[PDB]
């Protein structure tokens, strides 16, 4: 674990992160997709052996001793807001499964659901709230990324409010 864990946010991409491991904001069936899951695709091509993932659930493919951790956020297009919500909470607790099974010390993860799966809304909060329900009990180092300047704003509050 991190001697002191802590949440950070940091405006950049995630295929540059300084973590011990990577969360991909993927698409069911392993495809290079676009935003977060082209970059990630890109970066960790290796990672996408096998990683079709249902909704709501995460599944691990190394790519040499480096984990992508492939989580699978609904498409508010298509899913109600009831059940998409519930998907959405879903994907996050798989997320802290793997960290925890993984035994890493730091992680960067991106806001699922809140970009081309967004069904057009803001759901930084949303997002951001089933972040912390799952992760709160992990004691791994999270730092969050965004690419928006007033989304890290709202973040890095949002971070501070519980400190
Ligand atoms: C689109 C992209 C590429 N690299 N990182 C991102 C990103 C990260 C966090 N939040 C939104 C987007
Ligand atoms: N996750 C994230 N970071 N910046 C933005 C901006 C718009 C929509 C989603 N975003
Ligand atoms: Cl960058
Ligand atoms: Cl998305």
């Amino acid at each position: 674990g991190a001697m002191a864990p802590s949440y950070r946010v940091k405006r950049m991409d995630i295929a540059k992160n300084d973590e011990e491991c990577v969360v991909n904001a993927a698409n069911p069936r392993g495809l290079p997709g676009d935003g977060v899951c082209k970059a990630v695709y890109k970066k960790w091509p290796e990672s996408f052996k096998n990683s079709a993932t249902p909704v709501g659930t995460a599944k691990t493919v190394m790519c040499g001793t480096y984990p992508v951790i492939h989580a699978v956020g609904p498409n508010f297009s298509n899913y109600t807001e009831s059940e998409g919500d519930r998907e959405l909470a879903a994907a996050y607790r798989e997320v802290a499964k793997e960290v925890t099974r993984l035994g890493v010390n730091s992680v960067a993860i991106p806001l699922l659901s809140t970009g081309v799966y967004s069904g057009g809304k803001d759901r930084l909060t949303q997002s951001l709230n089933h972040l912390f329900t799952a992760m709160d009990s992990t004691d791994a180092d999270v730092v969050i990324y965004c690419r928006d300047k007033e989304w890290e704003k709202k973040i890095s509050e949002a971070i501070q409010m519980r400190t």
